[PDB]
DNA sequence: ATATGTTGTGTTTTA
DNA sequence: CAGTATTATGTAGTCTGTT
DNA sequence: TAACAGACTACATAATACTGTAAAACACAACATA
């Protein structure tokens, strides 16, 4: 199943801003990548923010 | 699901400065570890300072 | 089946305004395209919104 | 006899 | 964050063709 | 017919693109002392 930008948001570790998320996507740092429907972003569920630690 | 370093730290008997409880992040004093998310890091609710060696 | 508008409409992950539909079948962008049957349109159960252009 | 707190500089990420 | 700009969708009104 | 689907035309709104600014969170270093 498919989320809005914000749904996506609200369930992460810790939700940011929406127009941070939404540079995010610019920036191809979501994969898979949310494609545009119509005006506004779906992401699948599955799609996760890319990152580096341990 | 997890704590922020402030909302960990606040919780602890003794809550320390904030450059100490990152110290301890850096020298792996914190079990489990915390994850990095985008400039801060994320504790689990129950991590422990730990000391080994 | 074939659905109509409003029940294709249904189906998509988010459905619109069945105006927004409608301009999307007069733009073509539904494939397979829309077949009319008196006053409406009715639509492949498996049509989909397709975007023909190759940015 | 060392962990902690304070002050300062700089980088990355977020708002 | 604030601010300006871009574009698809949303809404509304009127009109056209069909049953 | 009256009712309805849809075509079109105009405008309003929402999600985003982009730019610029400030600051949060941290890494590192130096030093002070309880």
């Amino acid at each position: 199943m498919y989320l809005t930008l914000q749904e996506w948001n609200a369930r992460q570790r810790r939700p940011r801003s929406l127009e941070t998320v939404r540079r995010w996507v610019r920036e191809s740092r979501i994969f898979p990548p949310p494609v545009k429907d119509g005006r506004e972003y779906l992401f699948h569920e599955s799609a996760v923010k890319v990152d580096l630690n341990r």
